[PDB]
């Protein structure tokens, strides 16, 4: 396509990304090739787009390439690496070489790039009888110092090294340091730049998009690296990060196609907040009734009756939490097999504006869809735009299921009629 | 091309545009069609890219469409419009309709849009025996209030109306109000969104790019509208604005192809700052000598002699200002017709870092080019990167004109050799 | 009176008003006459006095004056107006004419006047079988943007128009948009500038001052306009606004006599926070005792006994909330019919400094007054200034009821004696 | 001595140092021993005292210790080092090792330590036929970014590496990078932490304190390292830095004894601003007269006469600049060989408050001292505290030289008499 079409397409993701914080965990193999200049460039552009950037790199592969050419051999414990005085010192050397190169790359094709003692570490200790030695884990992150640099527009660069109040240095594991930092910052996005195109399903298909549950249930039969990825990405979400992404940092332009297209190129994982939605049974009716009543009084919801609810309780769903009731929604069906209607959508006012509404709408569409309904109607006197913004188009009475067209004519409410199509 | 290629291409213009101020003078016919939704959209995106926006619209065409359907007829004096109480009142109505529509357009496909009493006007008075009445000209612009809103990230919307301390309103001419506002703000860019694709040359070719001089000399045989455009665009430059652009605000996506491509779609006008560059004659030598001397002393410039300068004065150019001498540069030629060399490039240290250097380099390339030289060498001990950043590639001794290869070998300076190709 | 006396009288209301936020809902008939220049002037002065101003106007009457001269006729549903595409467009025109005129008025006899997309609207929908069409209600107010402009000292101007994320405009009802905005801002004062001198009582007397209850109970027999006024003013209070005022915006200088005199010219409505105050019965004594005890221990409250409380429980009042007890206060009476004494005033320390103290004092004066007491004494060892600041003057022992003069002499406490007069 | 005496002595240097900027150029041998923990500690304390710190280290000695153990050998050109791709890469490694260790040292016995791309470099080029290769010199310092970090209280750490807009890295020479940075910042103090105790005189005595002139004239017979030190320290002063210090960064606590004692431990160099002070001859009298006159008129300066000036012109000194006259001061002598008096001290009012006054006082004391005067009197009606703050004690008439005691008695001015002692 044309430039204007590309830019206009990017446009809504530029709006989303702006003034947002992105933690990038970068595999340290990317900090070497022509993959570096490409990456530095793309990172400069993300700066220019008003994305707050915290970049973390790893050092493990560099550490093995040395451990294999020096005679010595690497030891790993749950995926963490035993690091001694020696590998520690080399990891300090690498940090410096890679910071200086990333800066020349960035500067060379000025963007403000900053680096600081933000992390205090502490040794992992001993895992499973094995002393990890100088392997560390972040103990404290100066979250205020970091925000401070990010407020000023600076890009933050972190090596995988932290210090302790004993004057020692420890080698952090990047995959879990990035997820720790993202959580502290409450970064909207954690991005893992790997050498592989996302996370594959059981039959070799790339998982475009996963819940934290589906990510979880993939790891059971996944390689160990991708299980550590998944584990960190899940804890990041759990700790508040809104979205983690896995990309191939080696594939040219990937970061940009990730962030700024509907499509993308790796894997994106998000967590579902909890919402018990179930079939109403008849113990809910007083609960439903008291929710629904003042809305009927207000002219918002169709005059009902309790005996209706009792004989139609099977078409209701309720949303709850700690056994209290925060939402309801009904599915009506018609002589026409292809039609349904969502009716009686209602969220407790104190619990409004958190997405309960939506969650109930979604659940009614899944219900509709499982019985072969492809057209969902909503008739609303006072609430149509809510459905208009959520996929519903305007319709006519002459468009209703025939008996609904009747009720509508005789109810006198003159509500606005709207439909959504639902796909197989 | 691909998305990534488009975005990577935009990238350096996103860097230029960012935190920069753009005044847009918008023809009020654009505020009506599907040209409005397209424009509002593109303007929202420029916001999202961190461009400070001041938008001004005109009302003249709306005013005539009324003046032609109401019976009355428009009168114009130098291109300014006589506006009475009545047309004044309609122009107030239009402002409101067009502000409200631009806001619905913008909001509807939230970006912060602000509008204020920034302008105090005063009547133009009487031109050429003709009373302009309620035609106004900006008398004072609250430049601090404006910056203030722009600092906060707000987009500024202005109607073509200002008030006076007598409690009257006047109808501003948009083309010149925008240029006045841009000048007050010292906006880096003034953009005129018109219904025509830029400014045409004598044979119907679009003028991609003009100096303020070339714009000027076009207007002699130009239509009156485009002469008023040109006149305002010239005064804007003169008053400090760095770049004015003329586009077709009706052609879909034009603003975006303007700002964010090497190419573009309308006309871009810029002003040449003054620089007397001429052939040295022999009254300059003491001037050149005293400039050049301490650089030779420092090992920066080739050991010279005065008798050299006297017998080679014809290959020197000097840069001056108020009769003082701020730069010099030489062109050497060789047995090879295709070769030249820039030597003895030198700017007075007090006058450095304003582009004098560059201006002398440019002038030497134009000189070289007019005698059929296509390869310009520079040999520099201490200054090569200056030429490297300005189009010069690295070369070998074996690449020099043969006699230059000799001198080089026997001078012992071991300088870095660099060439630039020059096109016909 | 003299200038100095007027200014010195204004003075304490200038102190109250300063740095405070006032939302003004302005009837759009005022935006036309010589009532405009007068109003603009007075509003400029309120600016100069450091009052944060948000001004909203209505458009309904303008809309009818058109709907009556164009042939068409207005329809109203609960007092809201059905507005179509056409009246919508005229309402956009009016906004522009009236904003521009208010600005010329203000500027013309410079004060910073700002206007923005602060309001997102949504259609009211269908009321009572009737489609309101383009009638809107505020869905979201950019409360941060507003504060931001108000922080900088800007006066905010709002038309009665909001947009939706569908790119549509809707006509807001001013009386309820102003009350919505005031609530969002938590404005200390909402002011309705009407064409009538406040709100009349059942016999044509102007209600100077009303509780939200008394406003409420007036509306039962009130005209429909004044019932909508009252309804919005009540919800504004309920939602947190401290004071709503109704004035005649057409009566010259009214706003200034409202704000800055003890008197005023329209109607001022305020809401009573809740305080269950009742007669103690004997189930309170352990509650009273435990409150009062540590104060006796501290020398603050007269040594008592439980058998006293039991035989005098009828002279106590208690203040409660959720059945817990937060205050007590006693009324003593004397051989002298004209005398009372407030004794044993005590507020739970955790519940102090919210006006409970005062509420109990007030309730004791109402009690005293209903039995024909015109002189209330308070004898306080440690707390006299509290009574001194609340209407109590210093007195002598020789001033006490005779038997109180006795007890006082023999109790030895040497407390400070103070009286307040109470009127019929 | 006691703690309290030490702290009270430090006290006035803590006041001087506070909110002041200190650039420390650190020899990279200090970044290794137990000299590191000692230094990190002392630097943490300077932070805690509110000193803004920019720290720069060198890498040359590390580079030779490698160049001597790897086979290769170092080349130096004017003291700058030829650095190739290889040594460049090692210098990147060293930076990282030394930054990480300095941070563990500092953290380990949390103070905010920051590091950034503040420096853009460019190759030195070719010196004296010799290509320096990857040897760099700072081209641009982001002085705003630096101040920004320093404003926030952060300590700035710089390696001796900068980048260019070509994406290359270059090895800066620390001694001259520190002096460049200090000048950009206008740091009050540049401190060189070396392995030697300051700068020695011709006979092995440590130069406690030097003018930039005396530093200069030492370098003629100084070792080459100390000549480069001296040269950078002089240009730093010349460029605006107020004080440069040379210490032994290896001698325990030296930095603290430098900054915070009257004494110190290395060498401190400062520059004398220019002041032509000379003997008045008789071409000055109209100049002196016009200066002195309005002060006599004001009662500030003793009534004089021109014929006095003409016959006493030899006891006057004048201060000038571009041949204009900005100060005068006289030395009187007496029958008592041990006494002098400064009289007629006067600075042009436009040129006041820049230290001219002082410079003239100093010059008169040097004059006095060279003729064997050990007691300088000043008699001032209106100006005594100026002399009181500058070493003069209060005295009596009975203390004056006998004939001065006479004049004083008969002049009637009743001025305040003050003396200063002057040492051999
Ligand atoms: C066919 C039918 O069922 S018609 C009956 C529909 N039910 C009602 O009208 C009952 C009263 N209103 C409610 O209960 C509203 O909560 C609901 C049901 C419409 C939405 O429930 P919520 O839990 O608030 O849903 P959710 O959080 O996903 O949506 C919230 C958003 O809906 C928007 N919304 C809510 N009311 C309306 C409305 N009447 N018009 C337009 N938008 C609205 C809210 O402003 C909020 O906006 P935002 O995303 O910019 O914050
Ligand atoms: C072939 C030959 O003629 S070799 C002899 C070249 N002459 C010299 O070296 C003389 C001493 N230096 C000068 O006179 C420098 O001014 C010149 C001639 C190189 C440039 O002149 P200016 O008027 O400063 O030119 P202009 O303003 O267009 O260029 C300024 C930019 O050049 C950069 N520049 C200047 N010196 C150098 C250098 N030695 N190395 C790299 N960049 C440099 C400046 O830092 C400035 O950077 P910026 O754009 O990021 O601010
Ligand atoms: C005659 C008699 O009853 S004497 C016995 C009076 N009772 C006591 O002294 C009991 C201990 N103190 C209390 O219980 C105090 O709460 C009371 C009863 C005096 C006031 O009750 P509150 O609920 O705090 O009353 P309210 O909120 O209306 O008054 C609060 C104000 O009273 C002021 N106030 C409270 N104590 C005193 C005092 N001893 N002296 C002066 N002012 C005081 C508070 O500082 C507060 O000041 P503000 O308006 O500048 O914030
Ligand atoms: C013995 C005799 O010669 S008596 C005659 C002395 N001459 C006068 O009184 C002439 C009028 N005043 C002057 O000419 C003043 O400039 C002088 C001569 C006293 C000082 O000259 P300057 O160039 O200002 O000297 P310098 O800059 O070193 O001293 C400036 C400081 O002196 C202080 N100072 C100046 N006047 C006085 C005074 N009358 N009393 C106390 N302090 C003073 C200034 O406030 C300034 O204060 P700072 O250091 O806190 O800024």
């Amino acid at each position: 396509d044309s430039f204007v079409a590309h830019f206009r397409e990017a446009a809504p993701y530029i709006r989303q990304m702006r003034g947002t914080t992105l933690v990038a965990g970068i595999d340290g193999r990317l900090l070497e090739g022509g993959t570096l200049n490409k990456l530095a460039a793309d990172i400069g552009l993300l700066s220019q787009l008003g994305i707050r950037l915290v970049l973390i790199h790893g050092a493990y592969h560099f550490l093995d390439r040395l451990a294999a050419a020096q005679g010595r051999t690497p030891h790993y414990c749950r995926g963490l690496r035993v690091t001694d005085e020696t590998s520690l010192g080399q990891a300090q050397q690498f940090a410096g070489t890679v910071r200086s190169r990333f800066e020349a790359a960035l500067c060379g094709s000025s963007v403000p790039l900053v680096s600081g003692n933000f992390l205090t570490a502490r040794p992992i200790g001993v895992i499973d009888g094995t002393d990890m030695e100088y392997a560390g884990v972040i103990r404290k992150t100066d979250t205020a110092a970091l925000r401070f640099q990010l407020d000023a527009g600076n890009i933050v660069w972190m090596p995988p090294l932290g210090h302790s109040y004993g004057g020692k240095t420890f080698n952090l594991d990047m995959v879990q340091a990035a997820a720790s930092v993202a959580v502290s910052l409450q970064a909207e996005k954690l991005v893992y730049l790997t050498l592989s195109d996302g996370i594959s399903r059981p039959d070799g298909t790339l998982a475009e998009t996963l819940s934290a549950q589906e990510a979880q249930s993939l790891a059971e039969h996944a390689a160990s690296e991708t299980r550590r990825l998944i584990s960190s990405a899940v804890a990041a979400l759990e700790g508040g990060v809104h979205r983690v992404q896995i990309l191939n940092g080696a594939a040219d332009g990937s970061l940009l196609q990730e962030l700024f297209t509907r499509n993308g190129i790796g894997t994106s994982i998000a967590k579902e907040a909890f919402v018990s939605i179930r079939q109403a049974h008849s113990g809910d009716i007083p609960h439903i009734a008291a929710l629904i009543r003042p809305l009927e009084e207000q002219g918002i919801l169709l005059h009902r009756s309790r005996e209706y609810l009792e004989n139609h309780i099977s078409e209701f769903s309720i949303l709850e939490h700690d056994g209290n009731l925060y939402g309801c929604a009904a599915l009506k069906t018609f002589a026409e097999a292809d039609c349904g209607e969502i009716a009686c959508l209602a969220v407790s006012p104190q619990a409004q504006d958190g997405g309960y509404g939506e969650r109930l709408l979604a659940h009614i569409i899944d219900k509709a869809r499982g019985i072969g309904i492809s057209r969902l109607f909503a008739l609303s006197t006072n609430t149509g735009e809510w459905f208009a913004e959520r996929g519903f188009q305007t319709a006519s009475e002459d468009e209703l299921p025939e008996t609904r067209r009747k009720d509508y004519r005789s109810n006198g409410r003159n509500s606005h009629i709207l439909v959504r199509r639902l796909h197989r």
